[PDB]
Formats: structure tokens, C-alpha cells, sequence
């Protein structure tokens, strides 16, 4: 009878379990990847901070000291 | 097979489970729709910041080349 229907209910709702548990190992390995190329993508900025600000430091600089060339020279 | 009770308890449990699993699903794709997002944040950043750093090392350049020559 209604027995059935239940024994249907109950396969039906273990089988989406298992869809959803394929689709769960999916994105866990989705997760994965976005995790690594993050952490790497903010090391990436970080060493690119550090050498911008050394470059334009740098430039700085000698911008500077040639600014003090040019006065004592036409001083 | 077995009696009608029984597939009510595993029917009960099953759907327990499921309540469960559902739970960490929709938090990992939450997970998954912000490290996305976050990916793509950082990309641009990577992307601007170059385009900064760029542009100011020319310019820095372009004068010092300047007042050296002139």
C-alpha cells in the first residue's frame, strides 16, 4: 500500500544525498584551487608592493640630488 | 522486508542527514561565491597596482633623463 510509497520517498530522498554529496567534492575542489592561487596572487602583490616602493624610492633620489647638482651649479 | 515503522525511523534519519548535508552545501558555495569574488578583487588590484607602479617609474624616469640632459 502507502508502504511503497514511502519505500520510493526513502530511495528517492538517499539517492539526492548522494547527488548533493558529488556536488559537495565539487566545489570542495573549487575551494581548493581559489585558496591556492589567493594566497599566491597576495604574495605576488606584496613582493610588488616592496619593489615599487624601492624603484620610486630609488627614483626619488636621484631626482633629488640632481636638483641639488643643478642649484650648486648655477649657485 | 521490514516493517512499516522501521522505514519511517530510516526515512526520519535520512532526512536528518540531509537537513545536515544540505547545511554545509549552501555554506561551502557561499565559500565559493566569495572566494571568487575576492579572486577577482585581487586580480585588479595585481592589475591597477602594475598600472600605478608603471606609469610612475616612467614619469620619475623621464625626469631625471630631463634634468640630466637639461
Amino acid at each position: 500500500a502507502t508502504y511503497n510509497d514511502l519505500q520510493v520517498e526513502y530511495g528517492k530522498c538517499q539517492l539526492q544525498m548522494k547527488e548533493l554529496m558529488k556536488k559537495f567534492k565539487e566545489i570542495q575542489a573549487q575551494n581548493f584551487s581559489l585558496i591556492n592561487e589567493n594566497q599566491s596572487l597576495k604574495k605576488n602583490i606584496s613582493a610588488l608592493i616592496k619593489t615599487a616602493r624601492v624603484e620610486i624610492n630609488r627614483k626619488d633620489e636621484e631626482i633629488s640630488n640632481l636638483h641639488l647638482e643643478h642649484h650648486h651649479h648655477h649657485h
